[PDB]
């Protein structure tokens, strides 16, 4: 008949990153509080346009935010942090938590599995309660624009807490929220609101499990309390936990992730669990930009009708973690932007799809699957790579074996120094190459090498690195000369604050084609007499930084990705590096939510690792590089790797991080981060030594390599400079043998 349109939330960007300037500009003190609220408003109700113009039945208000939408909360709800108890709560109070003014700023962490951060509430002994009418403003606000199709949005309390530091009792702090969400509500109601998205996505994790029956109390509250409010109990990023429970809730409708959670929630509603009640489908992909499959989309929907009393069609998740359009991505191939969707496009996609559920005709409709189906059968997406049944997926020899024909080679000093592999870069005003032959700017680039190399001569590093210098991101540097890899010239993704990404797309086969780091790391080898590392980047950070096809599965991109690895580690050796370094630094990003769905996930990572790592002779030395903390859940895939030396960062833990390693008798080399690089201070020699010397408590000490905690190009010179000197440290320990 008639089936409604939705969203469950928006970029704040705007097209131009026109938020994230004005915004800046605003603590920069550039820019008055006026000019501030009014170039936001003007953002708001441009998006507003939109998302009207699209078709939306139900468009998502609340959402827009100056820095996050936890933050609004703790500001409205009067959750502000001690120390922050004395000010004005105001705009100022506001960025103050955000950024720290006297006062540090609140901490942030990951949004679940995303690669946007929110800012975590820090509670205390103050009670909480109304402090603005920020979400009402906005409702009253996006009626003038666009009426009863205004649908207010706002995280839920159980979310909420969870996702807070200091609480010490769950339930309590979740009570005391209940009456200020009921104002909220009922002031809503009063101004006109029916449907209101309540954001519950702690219901899709493990955690979640935890919270069932306070779910159940919470929401029969708001039942009571609030009878004229139609709410949507909405979840995302992953499957609805014990549904069967959850169906049971008194809320109109529920807000299901049919993208991230399709097995287990299309099982949830064949259960005809659903039947009496609206079902909000997440079935246009949230957290990616490809064009919906429409056959397979439609033929869902289908599916969830006929299990529900009603359906409104929205995307998976909030607009808020893809770009906002391709309308002005000019460099691409028109197959490519064809089949390509942003948040815009994705509007027009769901109201498509409704009204081709409706049975209305439309040849946008075909013309779509006409794009698409071009799209699957790119030249690109056929590409004929390497069989991999004649490509090594274990080295010739074990550990032990490799250690003496290395050590026989390389005769390495006991606790070898080292780096892992970036330095302070000061330059990015001459990359600007604008235009400036290739010749001046790999001249000023090799300069820059070669001045760092005599530094690291200075120091008395046992291992050297290049510097990366030519770099400006760990993965696009990559993609850049990968076959399968684009770039966007205007695809921001907002990731924390005002700071936003522009991830590569992965559109198609990955290939590796040419050299990508060769002439670098020659070059740096060609300078001293002691080893040169060479440093690539994994396919879990490739492919988790980047937007990776979803047309084949997550072990056949990682494969290719790292046959692609392999090939360039091949040119390495071939040209006389025989130390090279594979780094992974999204490995906590990269894990799937689920605990149950993780060892697939690593098995993967293992095996593509193997590929990429197993066809180099017994003297060239494999190290990989993990940003993580925490290692006991994975001490066996690691150990998997058969990594010649897994560098480690320690330093946070003063070497306690050693634990799991411990446990595991862990026979594999183990570089030890022994200062923290997100950290200005230069440690102290005696602090360093004592963080060496812990991981030195059972494992032999022929086992590990002394370096800092993470790449240097963070930090700034003169700090790193002294930080290395550390050295001195090391060969205390080295001593006292
Ligand atoms: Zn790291």
């Amino acid at each position: 008949s008639m089936t409604k349109v939705s969203s469950l939330g928006y970029p704040r960007l705007g097209e131009n990153r026109e938020w994230k300037k004005l915004i800046e500009a605003y603590w920069a003190g550039k820019v008055s509080k006026n000019d501030l609220f009014a170039g936001a408003k003007e953002l708001r109700l441009d998006f507003l346009k939109k998302q009207l113009n699209a078709g939306l039945d139900l468009i998502p208000v609340g959402d827009f935010s100056l820095y996050d939408h936890i933050l609004d909360l703790s500001v409205q709800f009067n959750i502000i942090p001690k120390r922050f108890a004395k000010e004005p709560i105001d705009i100022d109070l506001y960025f103050a938590i955000a950024r720290g003014n006297e006062n540090v700023a609140s901490s942030m962490k990951k949004w679940f599995n995303t690669n946007y951060h929110y800012i975590v509430p820090e509670w205390s002994k103050q009670r909480p309660k109304l402090n603005n009418n920020r979400l009402l403003d906005l409702y009253l606000e996006a009626r003038e624009v666009v009426g009863d199709k205004a649908k207010p949005v706002i995280t839920g309390p159980i979310t909420y807490v969870a996702l807070s530091t200091g609480v010490e009792d769950f339930t309590a702090a979740v009570k005391s929220l209940l009456p200020l969400y009921k104002q909220v509500f009922t002031e809503l109601v009063k101004a006109g609101a029916s449907y209101i998205q309540v954001d519950e996505p702690i219901f899709v994790t493990d955690e979640g499990k935890d919270y069932l029956q306070a779910a159940k109390a919470v929401y029969a509250y708001f039942a009571k309390e609030v009878p004229d409010a139609k709410f949507i109990f909405q979840t995302y990023f992953e499957g609805l936990i014990d549904s069967q429970v959850l169906s049971q809730l008194p809320v109109d409708a529920f807000g299901l992730d049919f993208v991230y959670g399709l097995e287990e929630n299309l099982e949830a509603i064949k259960t005809g669990a659903f039947k009496g009640k609206e079902i909000f489908a997440g079935v246009i992909d949230g957290r990616n930009i490809w064009s919906s499959d429409f056959v397979k989309t439609s033929a869902l929907l289908e599916t969830i009708e006929e299990q529900s009393a009603a359906l409104t069609i929205q995307p998976s998740c909030s607009l808020l973690h893809v770009p906002v359009t391709t309308k002005n991505e000019t460099d691409l191939d028109p197959v490519l932007r064809n089949g390509l969707a942003f948040a815009d496009e994705k509007l027009t996609e769901v109201k498509r799809l409704a009204e081709h559920l409706d049975g209305r005709e439309d040849p946008a409709y075909d013309l779509h699957i006409a794009h698409f189906d071009a799209l699957q059968a790119a030249d690109f997406r056929n590409v004929k790579l390497e069989d991999l049944s004649r490509v090594a997926t274990k080295r010739p020899s074990d550990f032990a074996k490799r250690r003496d024909i290395q050590q026989e080679k390389l005769h390495l000093p006991l606790l070898p120094t080292t780096t892992i592999g970036s330095f302070p870069q000061s330059i990015r005003r001459t990359r600007a190459w604008g235009d400036i032959s290739d010749a001046e700017y790999k001249q000023f680039i090799q300069a820059e090498i070669e001045r760092w190399i005599r530094i690291q001569e200075d120091l008395d590093l046992d291992v050297l690195v290049h510097g990366e210098f030519e770099r400006v991101d760990m993965v696009e540097f990559f993609g850049q000369k990968l076959a399968g890899f684009t770039t966007t010239k205007f695809g921001w993704v907002q990731s924390y604050g005002s700071r936003a990404v522009k991830p590569p797309i992965i559109y198609g086969d990955v290939q590796h084609l040419e050299p990508i780091t060769v002439e670098e790391t020659v070059y740096a080898q060609s300078l001293t007499d002691r080893p040169v590392k060479g440093m690539l980047t994994g396919p879990i950070t490739i492919t988790n930084w980047s937007f990776e096809r979803t047309d084949i599965p997550r072990d056949q991109l990682f494969n290719q990705i790292g046959l692609a690895i392999k090939d360039e580690i091949k040119l390495l050796e071939n040209a006389g590096i025989a130390i090279i370094q594979v780094d992974e630094a999204a490995l906590r990003e990269g894990l799937p939510l689920r605990k149950s769905k993780q060892k697939a996930y690593l098995d993967d990572a293992v095996h593509a690792f193997h590929i990429a790592t197993s066809s180099v002779k017994d003297e060239t030395q494999i190290h990989t590089h993990m940003c993580y903390s925490k290692f006991d859940e994975i001490i066996d895939a690691i150990r998997a790797l058969d990594a010649d030396v897994i560098s480690i960062e320690t330093s946070r833990s003063h070497g306690d991080i050693i634990e799991s390693f411990e446990t595991a008798v862990y026979p594999l080399g183990i570089g030890l981060g022994v200062y923290d690089i997100h950290s200005p201070r230069v440690p102290t020699k005696e602090e360093v030594v004592a963080n060496i010397e812990r991981p030195l408590r059972q494992l032999s000490p022929t086992q590990f390599w002394v370096n800092p905690d993470c790449g240097l190009k963070t930090r700034q010179e003169p700090e790193t400079i002294a930080a290395l000197k550390l050295v001195a440290a090391t060969k205390e320990v080295r001593q006292k043998l």
